[PDB]
């Protein structure tokens, strides 16, 4: 076989071996500076868990010394270990996203709660948010409470604000597997005498979440997302392995009542990205075995569709997103009954392509993620006549963007001038596999050679992470590197 096929084979063996007998690919999240700093602040204020606070302190100092994060997270750590405005302007430097205004308020209020800057001089309504992802309501309310107390106006807080924080007082792992939301909520709730009876027991569980490096992860893991993407990659191999069936079973039995999927076990909030990967995987590996789950997932997506033809991440009425719209278009194209919705989705994608051929950054911090989603929809959804031409021209500009920005080593980074990483390159390979056939020395050929060269002796890949949340803050689920490279190699061979 070719070097590429040999690389694909070794990687597939590794991914298959990582899937457990429960059908799941474990996908823990690494410690993160932001949540470690908030856990340290919370435990310090409550004079609790001295051993955990010492490990968190050591984790923060080591990480700042050796692998400092973005400037906002560095400022948060320095505030707890101990200008903020310049760190926020830099951490939000050119953050081109519809959530920018909320993020400025959120991040500044976090820094102010930790004593590093003044609280935003905004009307309290600035913290109001429309229902979206379940935990985001809690984060905003926690920050409102912290601001009201921090400015000396605790009477401002209303019973409806406290009520939003009650899930943070439940025992066990964080509600919706989100440690950031629980920590912010607990930092607020410790100001409330009538909630303090429940604080002691939750602090014990929080302290118990420390990872071996002494830090706190953003989330418990991403095993649904990771298992679905890995199952899809395996189902695109010439001869998919037997384990795709228990993987499909493990995902289907975790579907939410609305028919969608969250990112990890126990996440009740469904989202379009998780659901599209599950749907794409089930369509290939178990379309009859899990016919009802497939239909429920399709119904989930259709119920979220926005009037402009695009799809949001979590809730109808929130802004459509390009990558979510392209993912849903592709996931729904398998049913000839949804031709109209699919075509309106692909037209949305074409309308929002930028003058340079790119699309958007959102849940990924590289440009190649949305390019790969868009190109799959533009080239996979059936189309003829003028609409074929329109879609072909759009896909050409996206693939041209990739060729124009390819690094000398054959890979791509998070932005045009960043060093290459395997995940950003994997997304680009998925897209390029829908262009002309590979030729010696061409962009796809060179990208595949980059991936061949980056394979570790143990068969896997190590990569800078690309996932963000809250956007644009990166978090690291290392299992995704193998999975997305395999997805790329399965598409390209
Ligand atoms: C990769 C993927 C599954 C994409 C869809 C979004 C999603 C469910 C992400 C998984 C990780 C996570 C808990 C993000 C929360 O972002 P946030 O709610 O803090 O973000 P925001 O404040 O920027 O809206
Ligand atoms: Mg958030
Ligand atoms: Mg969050």
């Amino acid at each position: 076989a070719t070097a590429v096929v040999r690389c694909r084979t070794r990687l597939a063996r590794r991914v298959v071996a990582a899937v457990g007998p429960d059908g799941l690919l474990p996908a823990p999240c690494e410690s993160r500076v932001l949540e470690s700093a908030l856990a340290l602040a919370l435990l310090t204020e409550e004079r609790a868990e001295a051993d955990a606070t010492a490990r968190l302190t050591a984790y923060l100092r080591t990480t700042l010394r050796t692998a400092p994060p973005d400037p906002f997270q560095c400022a948060v750590a320095r505030a707890v270990l101990g200008d903020a405005g310049t760190a926020l302007d830099a951490g939000l430097d050119g953050f081109d996203h519809f959530t920018a205004g909320r993020k400025r308020l959120m991040f500044r209020t976090v820094l102010a709660a930790l004593g590093a800057t003044g609280f935003p001089a905004v009307p309290w309504e600035a913290y109001d948010t429309r229902p979206q992802q379940s935990w985001l309501h809690m984060e905003m309310k926690a920050l409102k409470v912290l601001a009201a107390h921090g400015t000396g106006h605790p009477d401002v807080v209303r019973d409806e604000d406290w009520r939003a924080l009650l899930p943070a007082l439940e025992p066990g792992p964080a509600w919706e597997c989100n440690n950031l939301a629980q920590l912010l909520a607990l930092l607020a709730l410790r100001h409330s005498p009538r909630h303090r009876p429940a604080l002691g027991d939750v602090l014990k569980h929080v302290a118990g979440r420390l990872r071996p490096d002494g830090g706190m992860p953003f989330i418990d893991g991403m095993t649904v997302f990771t298992t679905a993407a890995a199952g899809l990659a395996l189902s695109l191999l010439p001869a998919p392995p037997a384990c795709v069936t228990p993987m499909a079973d493990a995902l289907a039995l975790r579907r939410n009542p609305d028919g969608g999927y969250g990112f990890h076990s126990g996440v009740a909030q469904s989202d379009v990205e998780d659901t599209c990967y599950v749907l794409e995987f089930l369509r290939r590996a178990a379309p009859d075995r899990h016919r009802t789950a497939v239909a429920e997932a399709e119904g989930y997506l259709l119920a979220l569709r926005n009037p402009d033809g695009g799809f949001p991440t979590f809730a109808r009425g929130t802004s459509s997103e390009i990558a979510m719209t392209a993912a849903a278009a592709s996931a729904l194209a398998h049913d000839p009954d949804r031709r109209e919705e699919v075509d309106e989705a692909v037209r949305y994608v074409v309308r929002h392509q930028r003058p340079d051929g790119t699309f958007e950054r959102s849940w990924s911090r590289n440009a190649t993620n949305a390019v790969f989603r868009a190109v799959l929809a533009l080239t996979g959804v059936a189309a003829h006549g003028e609409e074929r031409r329109s879609r072909a021209r759009a896909a050409e500009r996206a693939l041209a963007h990739l060729a124009a920005t390819q690094n000398g080593d054959g890979g791509w980074g998070h932005a045009e001038a960043e060093p290459s990483d395997p995940i950003s390159t994997a997304y680009a390979v998925i897209a390029l596999a829908r262009g002309p056939r590979a030729r010696p020395g061409g962009p796809l050929d060179r990208a595949l050679a980059y991936l061949v060269e980056r394979q570790h002796p143990d068969g896997g890949y190590r990569s800078r992470p690309d996932q963000a949340g809250p956007r644009p803050l990166l978090y690291d689920v290392p299992a995704l590197a193998d999975v997305f490279v395999l997805l790329a190699l399965a598409h390209a061979t």
